[PDB]
């Protein structure tokens, strides 16, 4: 695949893009700018999604108090009312008081971002962040 | 302005931005990548703080010793592995969910090394 | 010889045994459960010893407040939790792998309360 | 789904059987006679298992040496070579010199038991042991 085209831009704009790759371990402003397309690539493509379209791919993130009892039910009733699929779901401790899961799931992206929302809104429920994945990136 | 730079790009994604720059209405790539850029830097210390972070990896299930040489990077890169999951997404990809700890340098460096490889499609970090 | 005592299965599984019966040859249920038991004795210190361990679960996914009471009892054991990963198997199953810690009486504490867990299918432990 | 029934045996035999249920934690032998049945029922259904029915479930725990070099994929190619399918694999590190690995497992008796006989084999496994379900435990 890999090919190779050339940007122009304002050097006003420019400084604050080479800072940036200096701090934050880039080797290159090709790198971060790739980086950067692909991400609002995959953000576009989610953002004009059909609903027929029940094939994104993206894992959420959560961080939650294990001791916040019935929590778990909560989470799994709104999953199983969002019309997503779960495809696994990962759990580890993070101490004693919280717990980190990854949810790997298929879905649309409204379905997706909205189980996104409801669990973000859980009380003990402390951090809920998706990664999203479009098909150019990988098919 | 005027300054010039290039990027590298798969083709299946410069199609990608060509396309989105037919139907959004821009009149050159170097345009709509700069709207890009100037997005990115209104939406985007690092430092020897321990964070548990999850990397989130699509890669080619066929491609000989890949998993091989992010074992290889992990080591690399300094973050302590936690926990991997991986499944199959489809028959050329598998998605792999990585739970690790360490602190911003790490951190960064495991997600930029694994992320070059070949094979490897897709790697996000989300730190907590 | 002559002792006689009460036995509990499930529909499904006493069917299961009932076609063996048939199959294999046997002339009572007494009579193949008594060379099972024989076998199985053929086959199968607890101490306070730190072991990691695996334990199955395959479980009824709509069964409410199931995840819950596994939490719990996982709390009860006195086991230490490393990991757990689900997966659905269909639409009325999922199957749970749980990576632990504990020493002998915890471990085998968890398998048996779990295991006793209305909508608990199969919980099967393996330890290193 | 529970009936209960009623089953006869040497007295001789229940010795074994009434010290098990002490030291193993049983409440009753009930209990250990029943669990003994299903494991039976499991390998007895897997011993006589079609090779079109690729739709069992197992499965494998895997202790390994992780810095033995190029073991991952040893293994990638042999389970790839056997005809089963990884739905679901974990892995994680018990100290410096292991992993242990969950893989969860669909296809016939045979072929997954055959990985597991070749993962064994290996240089570097130092465990392979396989949990076997059946349908009836689930179905
Ligand atoms: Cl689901
Ligand atoms: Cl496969
Ligand atoms: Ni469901
Ligand atoms: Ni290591
Ligand atoms: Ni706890
Ligand atoms: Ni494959």
């Amino acid at each position: 695949s890999i090919i190779r085209f050339s940007v122009s831009l304002q050097q006003n704009l420019l400084d604050e893009l080479d800072n940036r790759i200096i701090k934050n371990g880039y080797s290159s402003r090709s790198e971060l700018v790739r980086d950067m397309i692909r991400e609002k690539l995959v953000e576009d493509n989610w953002a004009e999604d059909n609903p027929n379209d029940e094939s994104k791919i993206a894992v959420l993130v959560v961080i939650y108090d294990h001791h916040q009892r019935e929590l778990n039910q909560r989470m799994i009733d709104i999953q199983h009312a969002s019309g997503t699929h779960v495809l696994c779901t990962t759990h580890i401790h993070m101490d004693e008081h919280n717990c980190l899961e990854t949810i790997i799931l298929q879905g649309n992206s409204f379905e997706i971002q909205r189980l996104q929302l409801e669990i973000g809104g859980l009380r003990g429920v402390k951090f809920a962040k998706l990664t999203k994945a479009s098909s150019f990136e990988y098919n």
